[PDB]
């Protein structure tokens, strides 16, 4: 028992709107007086192979865009384009605009996605940005424009917007500055993700969660250097561990009295010998979707 | 890739309040003009071995209870007791009281828990009521009074309130009529859960999800009777499958064109031979925390 938890979605549930442009609808985000959404809303199905987005944007009028906030309609009074993100200026400021940052996350960092169908919040989940900058979500038709966020104290920290999805549940998308995570473009050509590696610092975090929760069977007497851990790690498609990642594990290392390079030696043996049919926090697999901070904020 | 998703927590986030009674605080739920919470709020630490809850309730005055809705204080004007649930009548009706039912769920049914610390929403997760009527949640100090719910169209369907928790993440609690799920009492004596069995109809649902998402490797040519499935099921600590459960799998059986007793024969072989180190929706384990309806509403 150790729950993967999403942030309560109340504050983002406010900010969600349905954006339409021809027979293409998806979700938008409404902060102060600007409705943010994927720019591919302005495409026909015919013209998604290689859209000239500026030429497509030029042929649209402020009144081409049907923004709905409920069963209510909204008044568009300025279309703009930042990178792969359509910023629609609108009439009526969002009363519900919480304190917020637009933030960019690094691979391995976690966030909550409010999954929405046609402007209507449907479900919330916690994920990590994979090292190849894809999201293993659910493949849901109509979920383009759904956003990822962290809630830091008062402040809704928006980090992600869904642009493209595969039947494998594999999503790609942008920050709210409209720049893709990873080597992705918003056109329908063949596109390779990098090799998807296991997020080593998150597995270590989750072995610290396992300890804090009274699972000690995997703790060995032994120890390792960062370099000799990384020799093994890379044999098993684990990200190399960095001194910066060793540092953010510090607080869990102190709480449990298990030095980071001791937990690394624990992880090395699990990799080199496997689980032996045995179980950690009732998982068959080593889990990499908890950050050190995810464990700290939950394990206190 | 297939996301376990919680309901968006907006509507429940409204209804959450901090209840205090001496040096004991936990969470309450505020629907119309009644603040519902665990009755053990009225106990001292000393008197939790076998509290006489009526005698404890009698010695308290309407003004003994500190109900807070934010940094705001609330005015209590009538304490009552339904079963293990304290119903506090208060001044100020909840503006945010959504459409709601108080509902009782059966074992194996799923719901969202809004986890709260001291009246403050902290996190949301999707779980199933285990067959032994416990919840594998996170062990979080201050999470007593957190509620489970399903959101059915307009209607927040409240089904669960957390009363007691173990370091194993194993929670027990009541419906909002204050009756425990399972053989549990709200006093600190030794208490055994039943044997925790695997929720067969949910595993079948999730094999139908796996098919709908293009994982076919486990589909065998063969078929079985409900009785001969149940012979095997009970060997592997699976709940017996009922004709009623065979019925609620019908819609997934139609969507995929795989008859329920064919998917049962698929499940039998996975039980009798194991996974062979192989993977279903990228899980080592057969998963039992999706209902048939969980799959339908998500797989369309
Ligand atoms: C939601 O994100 C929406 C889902 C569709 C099923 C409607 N996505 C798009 O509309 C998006 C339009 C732009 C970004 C091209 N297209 C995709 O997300 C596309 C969906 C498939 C199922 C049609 N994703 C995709 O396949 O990646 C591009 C690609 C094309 C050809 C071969 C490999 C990869
Ligand atoms: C939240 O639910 C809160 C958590 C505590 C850690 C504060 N629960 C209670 O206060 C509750 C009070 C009533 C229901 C007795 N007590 C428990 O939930 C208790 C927590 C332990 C960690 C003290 N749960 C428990 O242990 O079950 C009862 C028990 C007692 C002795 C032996 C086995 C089982
Ligand atoms: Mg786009
Ligand atoms: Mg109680």
């Amino acid at each position: 028992g150790f729950r993967k938890m999403a942030f309560p979605s109340g504050k983002v549930e406010g900010c969600m709107v349905q954006v339409t442009c021809g027979t293409t609808t998806l979700n938008g985000l409404w902060l102060d007086d600007v409705v943010y959404c994927p720019r591919h809303v302005i495409c026909t199905s015919e013209d998604m192979l290689n859209p000239n987005y500026e030429d497509l944007l030029i042929r649209k009028s402020n009144h081409n865009f049907l923004v709905q906030a409920g069963n209510v309609q909204l008044r568009v009074i300025g279309h703009s384009m930042q990178n792969c993100v359509l910023k629609l200026k609108v009439d009526t400021a969002n009363p519900k605009t919480p304190k917020y940052k637009f933030v960019r996350i690094q691979p391995g960092q976690t966030f909550s996605v409010l999954a929405c169908y046609n402007g209507s919040p449907s479900g919330v989940y916690q994920c990590a940005m994979r090292p190849n900058f894809t999201i293993k979500g659910s493949f849901l038709n109509g979920s383009c424009g759904s956003v990822g966020f962290n809630i830091d104290y008062d402040c809704v920290s928006f980090c992600y917007m869904h642009h493209m999805e595969l039947p494998t549940g594999v999503h790609a998308g942008t920050d709210l500055e409209g720049n893709f995570y990873g080597p992705f473009v918003d056109r329908q050509t063949a596109q390779a993700a990098g090799t998807d590696t296991t997020i080593t610092v998150n597995v270590l975090a989750w072995l610290y969660a396992a300890v804090i929760n009274g699972d000690r069977w995997f703790l060995n007497r032994f120890t390792t250097t960062l370099n000799d851990f990384n020799l093994v790690a890379m044999k098993y498609n684990y990200e190399p561990l960095t001194q910066d990642h060793v540092d953010i594990l510090g607080p869990l290392s102190a709480q449990t009295g298990i030095a980071v390079l001791d937990m690394c030696a624990s992880l090395k043996e699990l990799l080199q010998n496997g689980m032996n049919g045995r179980t950690i926090l009732g998982s068959a697999l080593l889990e990499d979707e908890f950050t050190p901070f995810d464990v700290v904020r939950q394990c206190s």
